[PDB]
């Protein structure tokens, strides 16, 4: 439509790829994005890697150049914040208290770092404690990961790992903690943790897993941390701390126009919200995969794409992409490390190849049924495993494993079955 407005909350990935998809698809309506960060749009991913480690430039994260917003007519409005939605006259209130107008309205909130209890007051103020979010958080970090320097990461996840691959890389003295038995143990089996916790220690990296941070001790002049406390008494000496727990979806503007929210805010097949002229997308959308056949909500760029083009699409008429099967990536070392499809609930896991190097696949499955495979410097067995995931092919577990047997010929195989009994 030429002549309804749609306004899209949050600037980042989600709502740049709607804004951008939306004009691609035919959009000849206004779009206005709206967003509280002052910055560029830029990519996420490169702020634990090469942005991280000095060697991309600040203009290479760019989602899109600047010229482009003017170019496909996408205003864009930054450090603005939007403070609430009023379904009724179909405006969002600015903290200015200006008031925009909408026809069409997309949520692209995603999510905020979730705080250390322990890290409060002066400690989070301190310059040499951040979490990761940030163009401005990888700055100061990066400004930070100096040769020899104490650093102490905080939490476990891809992210903890991405840190501490580049603080090592860094010539850092790098020690990470997780409250976990195992790093990743929610996302990975056993063996997978082992092939992570071993791969870093051997670059290196003190990992403490089971390790719950109780405080810090600090300077009085520089206001700085000087060190972590844990638990169980130990004095960790630190330069830097980075904090990384976890990500707290931002539905607070959803559920206080009463929206229905669960750890993310709800939406339908169609993208919509509980209100049909609202929907949301990206890290802040809690969707139902029909895959699965459950609720959940997914962080991830490959996940914020896909939304973004459906969300699109269905807003200019068009068709959308039958849904794919979620994945994501980590870069580690040099490692490719490529995850696709949900390991929830998996009874077993096969191990194609060696975990004694960074060349093998695993296989998580319920039963018969293949949930997800974690790939390790395999490209072509995730590409062929998105395949068996994303149709559900009938592969047979018990060659899984046999690296004799190429999988394009088990997949073949499961194909064939399904055609001919
Ligand atoms: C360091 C890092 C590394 C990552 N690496 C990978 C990776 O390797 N592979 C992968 O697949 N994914 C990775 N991710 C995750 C991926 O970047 C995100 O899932 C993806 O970019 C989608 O983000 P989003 O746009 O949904 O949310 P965000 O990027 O959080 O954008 C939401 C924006 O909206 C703003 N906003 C919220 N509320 C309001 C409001 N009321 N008014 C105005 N503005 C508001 C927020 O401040 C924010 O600027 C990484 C993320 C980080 C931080």
């Amino acid at each position: 439509n030429a002549n309804d407005n749609v306004v899209i909350v949050g600037t980042g990935l989600a709502g740049v790829e709607v804004a951008f998809g939306l004009r691609a698809s035919g959009w000849e309506g206004n779009i206005r994005l709206v967003g509280d960060a002052t910055v560029i749009p830029h990519h996420l991913p490169p702020l634990s890697k090469a942005y991280l480690a000095g060697k991309a430039t600040a203009e290479s994260l760019y989602l899109r150049t600047p010229d482009a917003y003017a170019a496909q007519n996408i205003q864009l409005l930054g450090g603005t914040q939007v403070t609430a939605i009023n379904r009724d006259r179909q405006q969002v209130i600015l903290s200015d208290g200006r008031a925009l107008d909408y026809d069409r309205l997309v949520l692209a909130t995603g999510g905020r770092p979730r705080p250390l209890p322990v890290a409060s007051g002066a400690v989070g103020k301190a310059n040499n404690f951040r979490y990761l979010r940030t163009l401005e958080d990888a700055e100061c970090i990066r400004r930070q990961l100096i040769a020899d320097n104490r650093l102490v990461v905080i939490g476990g996840g891809y992210i903890g790992l991405e840190v501490a691959a580049t603080a090592i890389k860094a010539n850092m003295h790098v020690t990470l903690l997780d409250t976990a038995a195992r790093v990743l143990e929610r996302v990975t089996a056993p063996p997978v943790s082992a092939f992570y916790e071993h791969l870093h220690r051997e670059a290196g990296v003190d990992i403490r897993t089971g390790t719950q941070v109780c405080g810090f001790e600090m300077s009085t002049d520089q206001q700085k941390v000087t060190a972590v406390l844990c638990e169980d008494g130990t004095r960790l000496p630190a330069d830097l701390v980075i904090a990384g727990i976890g990500l707290i979806p931002n539905c607070e503007l959803a559920s206080a126009a009463g929206l229905q929210v669960d750890n993310g805010i709800v939406i339908n097949e169609h993208m919509q919200t509980s209100d049909p002229l609202i929907m949301a997308v990206g890290d802040c959308a809690r969707f139902h995969s029909q895959l699965y056949d459950r609720w959940v909500r997914i962080e991830s760029v490959p996940n914020a794409l896909e939304q973004a083009r459906k969300i699109a699409a269905i807003l200019c008429g068009k068709v959308p992409r039958d849904e794919a099967a979620p994945w994501f990536w980590s870069d580690q070392y040099e490692i490719g490390l490529k995850m696709v499809g949900l390991s929830e609930g998996y009874d077993r896991i096969i191990v194609r190849g060696s975990l004694a190097q960074p060349d093998f696949s695993v296989f998580y499955l319920q039963g018969d049924r293949v949930l997800a495979v974690d790939t390790v410097n395999r490209p072509v067995e995730f590409n062929q495993s998105k395949q068996i995931i994303t149709d559900r092919l009938p592969v047979e577990p018990n060659l899984l494993g046999d690296e004799s047997v190429p999988l394009k010929e088990i997949i073949a195989a499961a194909k064939a079955e399904l055609s001919s009994a």
